[PDB]
């Protein structure tokens, strides 16, 4: 965590991960492995990979310095999963209903 604002980015962090959303938060746990799931043009149109565990690893380290900051690298991710994948792939509507939870709640910031 760290300042009011990115404890509740924290909050979100910790929901994101959760039992609850596990049906489609699965495939933004861990980095994309490209090699392994036979993607060999994944990171030549992906420049910047992210993903949750890459999130997690920020703020338990205090990299980011603003709830602005967090919240671009969350919507890194999903934005790279809509620049990768065709837009009828399973993993597109599981990153439409992360960034749903995640959206909504971001919106919840405390002023
Ligand atoms: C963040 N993960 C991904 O972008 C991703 C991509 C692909 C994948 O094969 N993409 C191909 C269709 C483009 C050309 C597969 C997966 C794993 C997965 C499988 C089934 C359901 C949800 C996930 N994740």
């Amino acid at each position: 965590k760290l300042s009011e604002q990115l404890k509740h980015c924290n909050g979100i962090l910790k929901e994101l991960l959760s039992k609850k959303h596990a049906a489609y938060a699965w495939p933004f746990y861990k980095p994309v492995d490209a090699s392994a799931l036979g993607l060999h043009d994944y990171h030549d149109i992906i420049k910047h990979p992210m993903d949750l565990s890459t999130v997690k690893r920020k703020m338990e380290n205090r990299d980011y310095r603003d709830a602005q900051e967090f919240a671009a690298d969350v919507r890194l991710m999903f934005s790279n999963c809509y620049k990768y994948n065709p837009p009828d792939h399973d993993v597109v509507a599981m990153a439409r209903k992360l960034q749903d939870v995640f959206e909504f709640r971001y919106a919840k910031m405390p002023d």
